[PDB]
DNA sequence: TAATAAAATAAAAAAATC
DNA sequence: AGATTTTTTTATTTTAT
DNA sequence: AATAAAATAAAAAAATC
DNA sequence: AGATTTTTTTATTTTATT
DNA sequence: TAATAAAATAAAAAAATC
DNA sequence: AGATTTTTTTATTTTAT
DNA sequence: AATAAAATAAAAAAATC
DNA sequence: AGATTTTTTTATTTTATT
């Protein structure tokens, strides 16, 4: 049990410090992406499909944190503009299913290539305690409190990126590559 | 040095993890100012005025993580509302600042009641937590770098809500009051 | 659940750590306190009377981290020294109390002024942190392992000591005084 | 900069857990030990030294938080139970470096067989902490202080007696066995 | 809709001019 | 750029004999 | 039992604002 | 230099969109 | 005891010496 | 410098009519 | 049950390694 | 400078103490 005080002292340190950070990421994130003429989501919906291949609508606009709705809007743009694969199972034919196109999987590669760490101000931000620590920050209360909030299956994101961008991927020239 | 790949991987993680706590918050807190009319910014500017009296429009819209522009835009319709006095200085009438009138507070002081934090999925997600360590989370490597990137003085915002609020408030039955 | 491995490598980890720490911790405690021919467990018995007056032998070796008989022996050798005063009182008199004489009283507080910090290697080695935290570290995974080894009544003794401390003292001269 | 307020209350706050804490694991220890009839330091020794093969006594003393003077006297006494052999190299002969005979593996390996978790109360302190994180306690501010006061070559055994006992020994049976 | 760049604008400060 | 509603669609599911 | 009819609920998809 | 003029800088303030 | 001061002692390097 | 053992000592608890 | 006992337990107080 | 001698420095190695 616990003071309503003491609530509302977590709850707005923490609200600030999501805002202020997150707003810093997508700024950063909005900037590397804005030359390859993507929105965040956008980029985030090619990601969700390259680490999980085949998901439906609603999969991805778990994993990716969005809408229904801005899934498949900002979906099917991606279909007109060549970079997604929109496809049914008649299984149960309420459900669309998206692959990335060999096209979207190059411009995918290609952001990674343009990423410059320098860049990147939450970066900047952490390299003090990277220092001291040996390692980057793990972060691990919030990552203990998102799990408790989205669930396990959707923690599943951040070990397939780990996985896959430590093995899909080599460093050359100082830039990430396949 | 450090890997670009190790780099990826730390700015990966930090990225989801805060577009999954921000719109988590996000929801909840829009929730919580819908029923006095509010958006997030709206009800952001008016704790800042409570917290910082007379600040410039470039002044909250540093504590609250938004554009100048938007400050200016969300402030006048918080007059036209009546919350906020709009007054110019003396020394520099480029500066324009921004208190908070008796309506405006009392919208604050009456949400601060309306406040459920069961309601909220940030503070379900720290209760065990909150269990194991007897307080609640400080999430401290954040605070680290979000004072690394956006700087002390940014973080007195931190600080005066912590103060206001122990000091300007008390709980009876349940609710937080004046 | 755990693997015997995963176990194994924890409990070195920490037995190697709590070593290290505990042994330099060691070293600058006796060199602190050889100069008034005191030894470790003397100097934390009259430390446990000043914040537990009239506390037991066995309650002493509680908060102490020692055994009854060590407490015992090395208690009334204090006596002798002329810091401790022994009682035995009201229903129970298998029971042998303490509290802290004068002269005792005084040698405490003398000791703490010849406190230097710099000398201290854990207070050094903690430095970096404290400059990037803004605060010391509050090493608060070994405050809940200790607490689940020892019980919430012996952590009294970190919330007796903070607070009369914190008030209880005063800086001069770059020296703690009452 | 720093209190001398604030100094000492950190002080006060890691020279009683390191006490608390090591002593919990002394005795775990001894208890664990005391059948195959050997010492803390002892059984210390014979795991530097089998992680290192070919050590100094100056560097076993380094690796194992004791006096040289200890170190010799207890490899002594394994020398004289036929668990040690002592060798001398001629191009410098004051030096005298340690190595595991097969009788001193055996031992070790069957007090890794002998290792029960829930017989450790540091084990069982921690249990609750890996419920929430996934994985045990890291305590790295604890690491850092400890890589400060000592070192980074002393912190190699960390890295060492991980990879060790992680490749060197398998789980049959519930036990950890070569 | 809740925000936001990209202009636009007015005022103060800073720099040029002699 | 990214929501909320509402529609509209399919398939389970739940009834009703 | 079987069915067949009738909500109820999954999953998109299509206008707002 | 001291009195003026010019350019730049600062802080909004409004406008164009996402 | 499970430890560790404190000399004590052999070697080696380092400084000195001319 | 610290313990693990012994002992010893009250007070409490449990067992007996 | 009311007592008195045998037994148990608590808390020191000793002697070892 | 080169060969020598002499000091310090290092690593045990043995003592005695809480
Ligand atoms: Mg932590
Ligand atoms: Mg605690």
């Amino acid at each position: 049990h616990y003071s309503i005080k003491e609530a509302m002292l977590f709850s707005q340190r923490i609200a600030q410090l999501s805002k202020a950070l997150w707003k810093s990421i997508e700024k950063d994130w909005q900037r590397w992406i804005k030359p390859f003429d993507l929105n965040i989501n956008e980029h985030h919906i090619l990601w969700i499909a390259y680490h999980f291949k085949g998901a439906s609508i609603s999969e991805i606009a778990k994993f990716g944190v969005m809408h229904v709705s801005t899934a498949f809007n900002f979906s099917k743009k991606l279909e007109e503009k060549g970079l997604l694969s929109f496809s049914k199972k008649q299984d149960d034919k309420r459900n669309t299913y998206i692959e990335l196109t060999e096209k979207g999987e190059e411009v995918l590669m290609k952001l990674m290539e343009t990423y410059d760490p320098t860049k990147n101000a939450v970066f900047n931000g952490a390299l003090p305690l990277r220092e001291l620590y040996g390692k980057f920050p793990e972060i691990l209360e919030m990552m203990c409190i998102v799990r408790n909030i989205y669930g396990d299956d959707f923690m599943e994101i951040f070990e397939r990126a780990f996985e896959n961008i430590k093995e899909d991927f080599i460093e050359q020239d100082g830039k990430l590559v396949k």
